[PDB]
DNA sequence: TCGCTAAGCAGTCCGCG
DNA sequence: GCGGACTGCTTAG
């Protein structure tokens, strides 16, 4: 096989690298590596290397690393620049896998873990480690075992061994439901003394060394606490076993407000699965415990047990190691779903990283960059140091706020990417400037044509057409890497919409799930055995094809992510390549193509409609604009229609055949006029919205900029067996609002986009008449809770104390006293309620942990005070008045002369 | 929260005769 | 009460 790299670091003057062999074998070697860098040099002097402007470079080679870096610094004493890739295990790793890089998942040793530490006076701090480590559950990926390390014998309470008879058995017969499917693969090891327990769990972690470190807050806090109790235990060396080069490094994580420690492991890539889920799942969630994104993610209860978390040894070992077992299998679960971390390996080995580095954007691209230029025996240029300065991104049209029954959407695909290469927008394709007029000369096509000769944006910037730049190359080769995968999880989203459609009409018989590939649109022998089967087979199918529809969202939105971040760090001030010229270069282009469109969707659409100076577009946001098409579906009338999916193909057809063709029509004229190097502004329709055919349902509203639902039946050719509501920016969308609360906020809007006026009343009504008996947590409002002290005046809120900040303040009040209390967490979530007037708490409103019940010292007392009045009227009545307000609607029947009867 | 901009709403403080 | 200046937070893209 071809060999490929596990790890790599500098320690000194050598690079240690862990590595598959060309056998399939995990070695490790030190490699006295020296690296290259470059300078300027006289054109006289004959070389083959040229930085990107096309200047001669020699190159110097250094006898070690630590004289390179020197170098770097003296050239900067005497003000010159030092040219090439200074992070030099990139150009280790640059010179020794030249060329694509195939790795074997198989091969690479992921490690998932978990320890447990029992405290009695509050939350164990990992940088002290104090108290002993009780449990470790490591699986290996390789073994595919759960191997437990379990502490019989602790100074908080000695215990019998843990069984995995009783482990196995469901919760109703005193068991502990650990999956059947996991049964097997547990190693379990009881030990006397936690000690011995520490020392075989470095002898088996130097015998099965991670490569991928991961699990959950295992670098804020399993990590650390590991390193520091052997520490504490051993003495450093021992602890730098954890290590396979015996380096370790106390690092700071610095933020705006404050800092942290982490430990940094030689030659091991730590990716938490918290920050990789953060990164790449596209959620805001109101909790980051484990059983709240398991819940989330996966639909398994919360792991249930009685007493706090640090009497649950002494009291239920049994249950104390079983879940221990249960949280690393969670986060395999969660991974086998959402499949991060073939992401961060795909991504990785890609670029030529550290695994590790796929949570920067800006080390990737300078990686990938680095490599395609080398190639061409090219130099990078020197990092500067650049002032952050603000710079203007995408245009958002303002709506009139109203309803709006028929509405057509249509998107540019991947629009900064596509700037870029259209424009050819690069560091080394820069060929100077034009004198700009204002954005709206260009917009209405009246200002002079820029250039005659280069390939221009109307922030002034003109570029080379001779050749791409590198920027446009390397992104074009993600963004097509891209493509086939948004191909497969739409392939995967349309297929589950065959398989609920024949959920409406099941079969009784006894069958199996057909054996199918999702990520392709299922064939007509497909579709007809689908007809055939029962709501068994039916479901398992749909449960798979949305499977695949995710891990195609996975590898498809992440590298969207991933070339939008090109576009962005083109505007970070440590990008290799930063330059706000190519930066706004993006941004104002952009602006103008929407407004462009706009203008020519309006021109189309008043021809096609014999009118003049109506406004078709209603609305538009960076890269999409919105079409108001109650004037095309009346000019066939709703009479002429049989049903709803009769109107949706006419629009569809509408949108295909008429729209589109005028749309690229006018993108061609818009390349024209910028002498652009390749027309690229491709925009389809995404969404057919409107209410269900003979209803009084209103279709779709919009409050204002960044504030809509629809009810789409079509999307990007998803013909839904059902309309889904398309919500974008709504307290029904934001994690702030109270669970419950959004809930019935969509059913509001649900209402009003498919029933109507009066079914909105009717529910409103129950509603506000019920809600006094939704538990408490479902009706909590959730906010991010920083800087707890600048604004804690001695127990009491400080001047401008934020409402949830205030609450925190009296949480900790009243659990004043008490080292056992759940103590609220700078930085993270908390549940915030409202108290009514004259309550023991001694203020307005109280706040406790998020995804957490109150601690029982005071949870009576907050149910016996919760303000349900103020938390109606600010979560759910206030939002409900905006949007009835926009759709011109009422969500109370007000009187008429009726009412005399 | 270690790892692009636009823009919405909640809440504080205080003016507005 | 509402709105503007300001902080804080969380969206859409
Ligand atoms: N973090 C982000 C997100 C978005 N954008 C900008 C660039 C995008 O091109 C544009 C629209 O983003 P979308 O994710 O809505 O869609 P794209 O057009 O990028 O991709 P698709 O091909 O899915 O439409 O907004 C950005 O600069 N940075
Ligand atoms: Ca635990
Ligand atoms: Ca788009
Ligand atoms: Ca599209
Ligand atoms: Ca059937
Ligand atoms: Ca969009």
């Amino acid at each position: 096989m071809k060999e490929f790299y596990l790890t790599v670091e500098q320690i000194g003057d050598s690079i240690f690298e862990r590595y598959i062999d060309s056998n399939g074998r995990e070695r490790t070697r030190e490699v006295e590596y020296k690296p290259s860098l470059f300078a300027h040099c006289p054109e006289s002097q004959a070389t083959k290397y040229f930085d990107i402007y096309g200047k001669p470079c020699t190159r110097k080679l250094f006898a070690n690393m630590r004289d390179a870096s020197q170098w770097i610094k003296r050239m900067e004493d005497i003000g010159l620049e030092a040219l090439g890739m200074d992070d030099f295990k990139l150009a280790y790793l640059s010179d020794t896998y030249n060329y694509e890089i195939k790795y074997d998942h198989t091969k690479i040793r992921v490690a998932n873990f978990d320890i447990e530490v029992t405290s009695p006076d509050g939350f164990p701090e990992p940088s002290q480690a104090k108290h002993p480590i009780d449990a470790i559950t490591h699986y290996d990926s390789i073994d595919d075992r759960f191997y437990v390390f379990d502490l019989l014998n602790s100074p908080y309470g000695n215990v019998e061994e843990w069984s995995i008879e009783i482990a196995a058995k469901l919760q109703e017969q005193g068991g502990d439901e650990v999956p059947s499917e996991i049964i097997d693969k547990i190693i379990y090891m009881p030990f006397d003394n936690e000690k011995e327990l520490l020392m075989e769990y470095l002898n088996f972690w130097q015998q099965k060394t991670p490569v991928i470190l991961t699990g959950w807050n295992v670098e804020s806090f399993a990590i650390p606490y590991v390193y520091n109790r052997i520490k504490n235990i051993f003495g450093e060396s021992t602890a730098k076993r954890l290590s396979p080069h015996r380096k370790t490094r106390v690092k700071v994580i610095e933020n705006m407000y404050g800092s942290r420690e982490i430990i940094t492991l030689f030659g091991i890539s730590v990716l938490d699965y918290i920050d990789l889920y953060k990164k790449f799942s596209f959620t805001n969630q109101p909790s980051y415990s484990l059983d709240y994104i398991s819940e989330f993610e996966l639909n398994v209860g919360k792991l249930k047990y009685d007493g706090p978390i640090s009497k649950l040894r002494e009291s239920n070992h049994q249950r104390y190691i079983s879940y221990n077992i249960i949280a690393v299998y969670r986060v395999l679960q969660i991974d086998a779903k959402r499949q991060f971390i073939n992401l961060s390996l795909d991504m990785g080995y890609y670029a030529k990283i550290q695994i590790q580095s796929v949570f920067s954007p800006i080390k990737t691209w300078d990686a990938i960059i680095f490599n395609s230029l080398k190639e061409q025996n090219k130099v990078i240029p020197q990092g500067r140091s650049h002032p952050v300065q603000p710079y203007p991104g995408a245009f958002v049209k303002e709506p009139i706020p109203n309803r709006y029954k028929y509405v057509m959407s249509f998107d540019l695909t991947s629009l900064y990417p596509s700037i870029i290469r259209q424009v050819n927008i690069s560091p080394e394709t820069i060929a100077g400037t034009f004198k700009v007029a204002p954005l709206h000369d260009y917009i209405n096509a009246v200002a002079e044509r820029p250039s005659d000769v280069y390939s221009c944006s109307p922030n002034g910037m003109m570029y080379y057409k001779d050749r791409d730049g590198v920027v446009p190359t390397e992104i074009t080769k993600v963004f097509n890497q891209r493509k086939e995968h948004k191909g497969y999880m739409l392939a995967a989203q349309r297929n589950g919409e065959i398989i609920k459609e024949a959920l409406h009409n099941p079969n009784l018989s006894v069958d199996e799930p057909l054996d199918v590939d999702y990520r392709f649109d299922f064939s007509d022998e497909i579709k007809e055995k689908i007809k055939k089967l029962s709501a068994k087979s039916l479901n398992e199918m749909l449960f798979r094809a949305q499977r695949t529809e995710v891990a195609g969202m996975t590898a498809q939105i992440n590298r969207k992510a991933l070339i939008n971040g090109l576009a962005g760090a083109l505007g970070n001030v440590w990008f290799r390549y930063y330059d706000l010229r190519n930066a706004t270069a993006i941004t104002t282009f952009g602006q103008m193509a929407l407004q462009w469109i706009e203008r020519k969707v309006n021109e189309y659409l008043n021809e096609v409609c014999g009118t003049e100076g109506e406004a078709f577009v209603l609305y538009g946001d960076t890269d999409s604009i919105y079409v108001s098409a109650d004037k095309i579906i009346d000019k066939v009338g709703e009479s002429k229609f049989r049903d709803t999916n009769h109107w949706v193909d006419f629009l569809d057809k509408f949108a295909r055949e008429r729209m589109e063709p005028a749309i690229d029509r006018g993108f061609r004229e818009m390349c024209e006029y910028m002498n652009n190097k390749q027309h690229l502004m491709f925009m389809d329709r995404e969404a057919i919205a409107g209410p269900p055919l003979g209803s009084k349902g209103i279709g779709g509203f919009w409050t204002g900029k960044k504030r809509y639902a629809l009810n789409v039946w079509d999307m990007e050719g998803t013909r839904y067996a059902e309309p889904k509501l398309k919500i974008m920016g709504l307290e029904t969308q934001k994690s702030s609002t109270p669970k419950a609360v959004q809930k019935a906020l969509k059913e509001c809007i649900r209402r009003m986009l498919q029933e109507g006026e009066e079914s909105l009343q009717e529910y409103f009504k129950e509603f506000e008449k019920e809600f006094r008996q939704l538990n408490y947590i479902s009706i909590a409002s959730v906010s991010s809770a920083n800087n707890i002290a600048k604004y804690d005046v001695g127990g009491f809120p400080g001047p401008k104390c934020p409402f949830h900040i205030r609450g925190i303040l009296t949480y900790n009040r009243a659990i004043k006293g008490n080292i056992d209390a759940p103590q609220v967490v700078e930085g993270e979530k908390v549940y915030v309620l409202p108290l009514r007037e004259g309550n023991p708490f001694g203020d307005k409103c109280i706040a406790w942990p998020s995804g957490t019940e109150i601690t029982d010292l005071i949870k009576d007392d907050v149910l016996h005070w919760m303000d349900y009045t103020v938390l109606l009227e600010k979560t759910f009545i206030k939002p409900l008045e905006g949007f009835t307000s926009a759709a011109k609607l009422d969500y109370e029947k007000k009187a008429s002369l009726f009412d005399m009867f």
